[PDB]
């Protein structure tokens, strides 16, 4: 049974844009760390060795791009297969890799955070109008409530029934029976987020964020040290190695196709002083421009890293808020 | 708060025996990976690479062993910092150690397979006379039902009273009132393990096996590269790295004490064709002995791990019954 990649898609967010199978990418062991720290609670340690063989940024071929999904967590996270190519002789030609499917956020799609009112034993689920009537069969309004069942799968094949009537003062779209057994059976709270999209074949899907257990394992350190040494391991012989990448957990992406790369970097010009703006996923799921200055222009890591292009550009916004976002970024994620 | 190590001992299995802190011990890499492939249900792949510096048997002083459970699992290891030492020059004497205390299993205890009668709704938990009578405070037999109430504790600090009482045609030693709770809370089946045992201040506690998810930061190769590559860079600086010990899910110890290691290797005389005891845990959690006969002796993997002590020892069994013993062991598993 195959998982749905659009609503993985929404789920993972708007900005998300996986690197295409069979394409030529860079891959930052920095940003790799950066992932695994998040996950571990405890940063990466100064101790971990020296890889004089085992560049900031690593030129792969992407063997293999698949798509995961927890059903009772609902953690999602993409497996990338990545070889490490050195010369034109490492690269497999694009079409030994089979047809391949565009990694697309669907068109229509609504997502909320839930209030208090969506998780209340009565109450139900409030939509927005322009949402139910985008994402909705129409309603017959002339019914004494009007009211339809819709049937909605999740990201893990279950299917889900929920009442959707109109009526209030004053009226509003809502989501009753059913919508409360969603809610028990996973465990939803209000602060997280639910989202509804139809997908490429027109089908009515759900997908569930979760708002805000170490590994006994390995330790902390010894995760770090092999996030490292498989890259190192992979770079020396030329073989494929297996990074995860979870997008609601990971700060940056740190598998940067060249294309992406090479427009932000080779073509450009960058300076202290400069004007830029950076997209951010807003809460409802869609997107906006953040403007603010390059202030600096240096190596984040200048002893362990040098020249690294990984978030070495210092920059200050000119909407700090509640000091929400980063102050270095990477030349690949701003615009200008 | 901190973990009953009794319990915590008489949960692991009574041959169970861990290294002492500041204890001079051999660490075997192989049987590192053996128990990550057991975590990871995955083998350690044959690409994991060469580390010139890391012998099979690696000298380590014990900084610190620690014990812990997890609440809703019941999955039990200890977490060893281990420092490799190349010279006298790398040995912290023990006294820098501070008070030790013994990892000790209690005296007084017992251990059962739950039957399908002990989870059933009615019917209750039947305790053998012998463990009752030792274990449990002894009863008024003149009472109409001879009866009393034990309160219990368990391995994560939790309370738990249960009626024990005796009765029926013929009698029996039964938990009753209390015990259903216990198996819902903790969702335990026929087939699982209880435990009950005194510790050294006399409490009665009781602890539990279960019979028969993958990680999603890093993937199983990286892992596995990890536990070589972390021991590899800890023997070159000769600096601490944190292994982690689950002693029912890893097959053979992997951490050896000096002292155990030299009295199986330096003293001794092994050859093909010898009688052999060696031990193993009963279902009652008693230690049996099985007999068998060296068969060969061999390098596990000589190519690898050329000369290693490590599973060298090929064996076969007086009684191989279902074929669940190992057949290869180490020098250290076997008396004579
Ligand atoms: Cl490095
Ligand atoms: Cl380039
Ligand atoms: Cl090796
Ligand atoms: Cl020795």
């Amino acid at each position: 049974p195959v998982i749905n990649s659009e609503l993985w898609h929404a789920c993972a967010g708007p900005l998300v844009c996986l690197p295409q199978v069979g394409s030529l990418v860079y891959y930052f062991s920095q940003g790799h760390s950066e992932q695994v720290a998040v996950s571990t609670r405890r940063s990466a340690t100064t101790q971990v060795p020296n890889y004089p063989n085992l560049p900031s940024q690593l030129m792969c071929q992407v063997h293999n791009v698949t798509l995961h999904a927890d059903k009772d967590s609902d953690e999602i996270y993409a497996q990338m297969s990545l070889q490490p190519v050195h010369s034109e002789r490492d690269v497999f030609p694009v079409p030994d890799f089979g047809m391949l499917r565009g990694s697309k956020h669907p068109t229509e799609f609504f997502c909320k955070t839930l209030t208090a009112s969506d998780t209340s034993t009565h109450g139900g689920f409030s939509v927005p109008r322009r949402a139910a009537e985008k994402l909705f069969p129409p309603l017959d309004y002339s019914a004494q409530p009007p009211t339809q069942e819709l049937v909605v799968r999740d990201l893990h094949e279950n299917t889900w029934t929920f009442r959707h009537i109109y009526r209030g003062q004053p009226k509003r779209h809502l989501l009753t029976t059913g919508w409360s057994l969603f809610v028990g059976s996973k465990r939803l709270r209000a602060g997280d987020s639910v989202l509804f999209i139809r997908d490429e074949k027109s089908q009515l899907m759900v997908g569930v964020r979760r708002a805000n257990l170490p590994s006994s394992v390995l330790s902390a350190d010894s995760m770090h040290i092999g996030v490292l040494a498989a890259a190192a391991h992979a770079t020396a012989n030329r073989t494929p190695f297996l990074i995860f990448y979870n997008p609601r957990a990971c700060p940056a992406e740190f598998v940067i196709p060249l294309a992406k790369y090479r427009k932000a970097i080779c073509g450009s010009q960058l300076s202290v002083g400069m004007r830029f703006g950076m997209m951010f996923e807003t809460e409802d799921s869609g997107k906006r421009r953040y403007m603010g200055t390059i202030v600096g222009i240096s190596d984040l890591d200048p002893l362990r890293w040098p020249g690294s292009k990984w978030r070495n550009l210092q920059v200050e916004w000119d909407e700090p808020g509640c000091n929400d976002k980063p102050t270095r970024v990477s030349p690949w994620d701003i615009e200008t």
